[PDB]
């Protein structure tokens, strides 16, 4: 049987270490807080779910969050107004629009995310900071927070990265296509599949490292695993309770590293967007 | 054994359709032509050996090609003049910075690529457009023209992409990285290698589709290809004549289809460049 990787403990330690850096830089700076803003548009269950657990986390750190829930009704347009007065606010260090969009109107999603100005983009959603990261300039980008919580779990094992095969599994803008990026440059030989993947299952067994990010519940199966794997779940998947990408059950019998769901990747989620807004609030300072 | 991918001829199909939609457009918009502008830093032989296929190209065309030649001993501060001055002319549909740059000063690449304004970039260099097709955006970003005509040469085999095996050997930001993202956004399933990868002769030999990026004459040698794959060799090497990146004799008898050294991706690229100068002029007429 594997180690479980425990992210709700993980995080934990991450998230202390946030808050003492934001006291340190409130007693160095006095008057000073970083600041996130969370733009919703409509009212869906989910994001109502994890925009709280993010609200909670920058409680408990000392960073000031606030939400902003705009109707379904919403236009194009009104969405733009929210995104440019963040942009020059001067007193908001970092802005994230919550996905999917939930609006009966039709709304360009990649306009209104490229419109976050990208020193503020600290879900890393903009063209810019993902060209950056997609071309290995990466102390100069903001890492999409999954993706960053994910490489973390990784090395938590003590495992290198460098000369593994790493597979993914999805290519969504905000997880999966990222991952690759991530992996690639941390030396690791990658391959991304997808739903036109021909032998999923053949293509998951070479994986020394695998990135699960498909949204199937339990889709890929445990005998898929090379044995010994590291097996990282990004599902978060509400069945008849809550289940992850990867059938945890027969996966945790062949990995030798794996994320239980929940309690896995989504806390180092949270966490890594914590950091990422300590980074820009510090960044404004300087 | 293979049939050959002829860049020769394949590419001068392409140059005569640019040329008479050229024609097409100064008649139907009397005096407009499009215009390229191509900048170098310092002299290096071989900058100075492409730029000049790339005049010839345009000539042929129609389009209209200023080269601008710095000396080695410019500042980032000059280039950045000119770059500048480049987008605010509007008589410039697309410009391009030939790399790498030959300077004695420390000049930031990076820096002076992303200057460049994204509606002008015609060589798929800039963050902006990197990041929209490593994300799947593929209707608003120019792609690098080497990609773009690998592309077009596998699409010459008529055996469709979706669902293949495709390995991309190489990261570069010019070639390797951008031809993942082509080959990933037309349904392949991608293994993106470069030089911490281990077992490089497997992973070649789990292509489908194989590209070959890494200015090492002849490293991927011809018994790891996969029989009937289809072989594209970017590589342009001087040794003992040119050579690429594949050893072609070996490589021929195993794959499908094979692109020769010289005589194919070389001519692609640039046909692809010219193919994307005209886009952006015609873009620029609207
Ligand atoms: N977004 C959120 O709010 C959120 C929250 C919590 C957890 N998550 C988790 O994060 C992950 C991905 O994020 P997302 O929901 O934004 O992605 P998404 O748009 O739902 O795309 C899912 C990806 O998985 C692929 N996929 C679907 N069926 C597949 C199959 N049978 N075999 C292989 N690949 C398949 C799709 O491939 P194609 O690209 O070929 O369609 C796609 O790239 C999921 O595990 C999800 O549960 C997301
Ligand atoms: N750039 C030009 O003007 C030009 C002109 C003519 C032809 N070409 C050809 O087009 C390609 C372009 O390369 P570039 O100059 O753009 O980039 P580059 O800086 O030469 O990078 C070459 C890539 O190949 C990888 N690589 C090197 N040795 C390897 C090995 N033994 N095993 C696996 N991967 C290895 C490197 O991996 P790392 O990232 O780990 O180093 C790197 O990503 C080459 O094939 C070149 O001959 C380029
Ligand atoms: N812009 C933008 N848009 C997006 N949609 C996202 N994604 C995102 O927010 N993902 C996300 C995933 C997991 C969790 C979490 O907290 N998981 C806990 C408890 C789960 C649970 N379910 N039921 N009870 N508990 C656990 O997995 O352990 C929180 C957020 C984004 O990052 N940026
Ligand atoms: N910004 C920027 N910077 C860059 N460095 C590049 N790269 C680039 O331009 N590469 C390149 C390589 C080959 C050829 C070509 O024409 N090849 C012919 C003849 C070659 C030959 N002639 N004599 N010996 N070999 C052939 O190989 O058949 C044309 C362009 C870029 O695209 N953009």
């Amino acid at each position: 049987p594997a180690e479980i990787l425990n992210g709700k403990e993980i995080s934990a330690q991450i998230r202390a270490r946030l808050k003492n850096q934001v006291t340190q830089l409130k007693e160095q700076v006095p008057g000073f807080t970083p600041r996130l803003a969370i733009l919703q548009v409509g009212n869906r269950d989910d994001s109502n779910l994890y925009i709280n657990v993010k609200l909670k986390a920058a409680e408990e750190i000392g960073i000031k969050a606030t939400h902003i829930k705009l109707p379904r009704t919403t236009t194009e347009s009104e969405v733009m107004k929210y995104i440019t007065s963040l942009n020059e606010d001067s007193t908001v260090h970092g802005f994230l629009v919550q996905l999917p969009l939930d609006s009966e109107n039709s709304i360009n999603t990649e306009e209104v995310i490229n419109a976050i100005a990208p020193e503020k983009d600290v879900d890393g959603l903009t063209s810019i900071n993902a060209g950056r990261l997609a071309r290995g300039d990466l102390n100069d980008c903001f890492i999409p927070c999954t993706p960053k919580g994910c490489l973390e779990l990784i090395k938590e094992t003590g495992v290198p990265i460098a000369g593994r095969h790493a597979v993914v599994v999805g290519r969504s803008k905000i997880v999966g296509a990222p991952m690759h990026d991530l992996l690639l440059w941390n030396n690791a030989t990658v391959t991304t599949c997808h739903s036109k993947t021909a032998h999923l299952d053949e293509e998951v067994n070479k994986g020394d490292i695998l990135v699960v990010a498909t949204g199937q519940p339990e889709m890929v199966k445990g005998e898929w695993i090379k044995p010994g794997a590291i097996v990282i779940d990004c599902g978060i998947n509400y069945v008849p309770k809550v289940v992850g990408d990867v059938a945890y059950d027969e996966a945790k019998e062949r990995a030798s590293f794996i994320t239980p769901v929940p309690g896995g990747v989504g806390p180092m989620t949270v966490a890594m967007l914590m950091q990422s807004t300590v980074e820009s609030a510090k960044r404004f300072l300087e």
